[PDB]
């Protein structure tokens, strides 16, 4: 396991333009196009990305090419946040890649907004932090994919993504 399995489980996968769990047009994995509700602005958004004309259709290739541009975004987004980067520093490689997991979904001054609990994570108090996390929007709009996060915030291990 490591962060792109991590986020593929969580995002799927789809080559057609679709709407996320908020609503917003996306495509691929999890790849957010737009917060409007023209799907031609989304399809503008989408040829953009891709560099040639499309029919509101990507290859798996492409759809890959934006995830791996994806999953660098939100670690850049981390290292050049003041907020982000000591929690991220602070962490072992497993938590590492829940804190990626939770920039690409949010973004990062989304996450950056979690002061208390990026205090917690940083005091490496794992149940404190795991229930105040728990203590948000986050978690009750998209709850089985923010348990799994915070499973692996709490425990340090990939359990919540084995034999899924
Ligand atoms: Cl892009
Ligand atoms: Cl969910
Ligand atoms: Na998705």
């Amino acid at each position: 396991m490591n962060i792109f399995e991590m986020l593929r489980i969580d995002e799927g996968l789809r080559l057609k333009i679709y709407k996320d769990t908020e609503g917003y047009y996306t495509i691929g994995i999890g790849h957010l196009l737009t917060k409007s509700p023209s799907l031609n602005a989304a399809k503008s958004e989408l040829d953009k990305a891709i560099g040639r004309n499309t029919n509101g259709v990507i290859t798996k290739d492409e759809a890959e090419k934006l995830f791996n541009q994806d999953v660098d975004a939100a670690v850049r987004g981390i290292l050049r946040n003041a907020k982000l980067k000591p929690v991220y520093d602070s962490l072992d490689a497993v938590r590492r890649a829940a804190l990626i997991n939770m920039v690409f979904q949010m973004g990062e001054t989304g996450v950056a907004g979690f002061t208390n609990s990026l205090r917690m994570l940083q005091q490496k108090r794992w149940d404190e932090a795991a229930v105040n996390l728990a203590k948000s929007r986050w978690y009750n709009q998209t709850p089985n994919r923010a348990k799994r996060v915070i499973t692996t915030f709490r425990t340090g291990t990939w359990d919540a993504y084995k034999n899924l």
